């Protein structure tokens, strides 16, 4: 089980968007069959950094996760709405397992 | 959701205590109708750094965790097991929930 938490940082005036963009992105992630978990956070005192919890079978199943119509048009989307790169811890899953 | 992660480092000769403890909390924790993840995670590379990733559906429920034998089991034998203390991060859950 593969785990990434992804720390975003956005345009204050794009939180909208962003959200707008992150349901469609959650929508799809969690219908993918090696998809666990796709979580959608905020920071507890930073009102415009989010983190997203996503986690999947093996990383076969992360290949396949940024190959689908909905990872691919969230990440264009995305791009603007940012003030910076994202962030990107790995982590991998020992229980349930 | 209420959503947290700590980062634990375990002495290297414990980490099976702190699998069999953390197995314990961890079953007895998904059968909490309060809990919605218990996700025990280990660093990519540090084969003694652990991670743990908590959620509940609320304050309350968060609460009741913490009066259940799989936690107080965990916290008494914990403190032996660590090299330094844990760090805990709080998060705001968005998704799963009302922003769906
Ligand atoms: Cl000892």
């Amino acid at each position: 089980m593969h785990v990434t938490l992804v720390e975003i940082n956005v345009k204050e005036d794009k939180v909208d968007q962003f959200i707008e963009v992150f349901r469609a992105n959650h929508l799809g992630s969690i219908r993918e069959a090696g998809n666990l978990r796709f979580d959608v956070l905020r920071d507890e005192h930073i009102p415009t950094r989010f983190y997203i919890y996503e986690a999947y079978t093996d990383e076969a199943a992360v290949a396949i996760h940024k190959t689908t119509p909905h990872y691919l048009q969230c990440v264009e989307q995305l791009a603007p709405l940012m003030t910076g790169p994202r962030k990107k811890t790995v982590f991998i899953g020992l229980m349930p397992g």
